[PDB]
């Protein structure tokens, strides 16, 4: 029998020596098999494959533990989906735009570009080693693995319509936000006052207004009694806050926010751009860059810097 030595892996760190029969496909010997994202399941070993690393699915206890420790998921289709995405994202270009790693437009990826740009402007530490390692590479300019992981974690395929708010929620669920705390008060003229404390991801995300200042002053929401009540921020402890809303025309003022996402389109398709407030307002659209002193557009998400806030409302 003719053979070569190859290595299998689920995390591309821990390698497992294999001797493969060159007369059988990889799939016949390992199950679904991938070589830097390419599906080689139906391929027979080549001599140039000797010594190379192949991803496989977790099909024994060692690999199951290695995969969970690296990715913090046990979804059976995760690795196949990660590899399927990577086969595309490894072909994308990741230019440095105004000091940040962006993504050249491809494969309807504008939501991923503004998510990637945003991450580089807020204080966030990921928990899965896979995201820690891939984010480090992304910041350096090699973002293919990070982008493919975002797709895999969010159960999105390359080319599929994505929402920035939902994408950030997934990423935040895999980040250490345990120190983040939000205290809110809701005041109804009929029912009185009710305080609520939120933690973790729920402490840094709000859906309903783009304005952090409005959230501090009070937003109108329905009370269960039927009257409109006012909800306002009592206390905030976090390094950033994310304020989101359905797209609406909104003015972004230099120096009053960190960055923002703009969505032009409708519920079936559209396009995202990124706005960042630095020495002026920069609009990053994949590889494209423009600047302006003022900015108005259909904004969906705005990010703000924070440390500790306490209301003066009594
Ligand atoms: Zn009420």
């Amino acid at each position: 029998v003719r053979t070569i030595k190859v290595f299998t892996t689920v995390d591309n760190i821990n390698l497992h020596t294999q001797v493969v029969d060159m007369s059988m496909t990889y799939g016949q010997q390992f199950g679904p098999t991938y070589l830097d994202g390419a599906d080689v399941t139906k391929i027979k070993p080549h001599n140039s494959h000797e010594g190379k690393t192949f991803y496989v699915l977790p099909n024994d206890d060692t690999l199951r533990v290695e995969a969970f420790e690296y990715y913090h998921t046990t979804d059976p289709s995760f690795l196949g989906r990660y590899m399927s995405a990577l086969n595309h994202t490894k072909k994308w270009k990741y230019p440095q735009v105004n000091g940040l790693t962006s993504i050249k437009w491809a494969d309807n990826n504008s939501y991923l570009a503004t998510a990637l740009l945003t991450l580089q402007q807020i204080e966030l530490k990921f928990n899965p080693p896979a995201l820690q390692d891939a984010y480090y590479r992304a910041r350096a300019g090699e973002a293919a693995n990070f982008c493919a992981l975002i797709l895999a974690y969010c159960n999105k395929t390359v080319g599929e319509l994505g929402d920035v708010r939902e994408t950030m929620s997934y990423l935040f669920q895999h980040a250490n936000l345990d120190s983040c705390k939000r205290v809110l008060n809701v005041v109804c003229k009929t029912c009185g006052q009710q305080q609520t404390t939120l933690k973790g991801v729920e402490a840094v995300m709000y859906m309903g207004t783009l304005s952090y200042e409005q959230f501090k002053k009070g937003v109108q929401i329905p009370c269960t009694c039927g009257k409109q009540a006012t909800k306002y921020l009592v206390q905030q402890e976090s390094p950033f806050v994310m304020m989101s809303a359905p797209p609406a025309q909104y003015e972004l003022k230099h120096g009053t926010f960190t960055c923002a996402s703009e969505y032009t389109g409708n519920y079936q398709c559209g396009h995202y751009k990124h706005i960042t407030s630095k020495e002026t307002l920069y609009c990053i659209d994949g590889a494209l860059l423009t600047k302006s002193s003022e900015y108005k557009g259909p904004i969906t998400d705005v990010f703000y810097k924070e440390n500790s806030y306490t209301t003066t409302i009594k």
